[PDB]
DNA sequence: AACACGAATATCATCTACCAATT
DNA sequence: AATTGGTAGATGATATTCGTGTT
């Protein structure tokens, strides 16, 4: 059981954008992707996703890059992981070869509850929490 | 975020073995794999794993198949999912391209706690619970 | 001088098949 | 008449790339 590199990459991007100095300069996607150490092209897809979600402002030209939106700073990590991962079932009951235990599986209820426990354990935290010490100092130091 | 078909397949096998009538006849791996609808060869690897864990008795010849061990009926689903999935991190921080936020990532602590919440939501249930109504009746009906 | 949107290419983690060795 | 242990082919999900179209 593992989170997509898409989701973790997008959260890296959100954190980098969250440590930015208030009104220093908008960040180009390349510089964020290189600071957090991910391929630029994957980061750009994550940026388009985050922009659709409303957490990241992506100025498109004439001077301008990436800004953390008001929303971006107060949204919870649980909501972000739900929207970036897609809350898809933790098991593929109705795949190409569906399980005969559909419609009367207590394991499916159990795994439903466990996945909700995961997401709810993420639900309190915001992105400002994720960039508190010692993470914030590290991200800032990494800009050189 | 998805559970391996190995783990879900093995839990299907455990459930099928749990509904077996007390001293009816030991189950061949083929008949279990076909009742629960998984490829036989994958099921055999899961069976070897379960036997190493001590939950499944696999008589090797001269007449004999699969039995749920005393342990098998009282073990928790959380323990089973831990041993079959391997408690590997839900993110690959030290992969081929390690994250620069190792050693000072609050997201890693958050995801650690969320994964523990998952496993602990599974920790109460046993395998006898998973085959209670309506699952047990369905598994039994499926034997024809 | 950047971000967005859609079509492949690559990759790798697991799904799966298989042969030989017991028993 | 079955289960076990090591070896690759299969696969499909996603990690990644890229070209064109805005802006
Ligand atoms: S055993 Fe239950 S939870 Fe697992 S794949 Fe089948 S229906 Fe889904
Ligand atoms: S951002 Fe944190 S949790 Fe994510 S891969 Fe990097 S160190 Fe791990």
């Amino acid at each position: 059981m593992r989170l997509t590199k898409f989701t973790d990459l997008a959260l890296r991007s959100l954190m980098r954008l969250a440590v930015v100095r208030d009104g220093d300069e908008p960040l180009a996607t390349r510089e964020v992707a290189e600071v957090v150490g991910v391929p630029y092209t994957h980061a750009a897809k994550a940026i388009t996703r985050l922009q659709h979600l409303g957490v990241v402002e992506a100025r498109r030209g004439r001077g301008g890059g990436l800004t953390l939106t008001d929303l971006g700073r107060r949204v919870s990590v649980g909501w972000l992981v739900r929207e970036l991962e897609g809350e898809a079932e933790v098991v593929d009951c109705e795949g190409d070869n569906p399980c005969p235990l559909r419609g009367a599986c207590r394991l499916r209820r159990a795994l439903r509850d466990a996945q909700e426990a995961f997401y709810a354990a993420l639900d309190p935290l915001t992105v400002t929490d994720l960039v508190a010490a010692p993470t914030g100092p590290v991200l800032l130091g990494l800009t050189d």
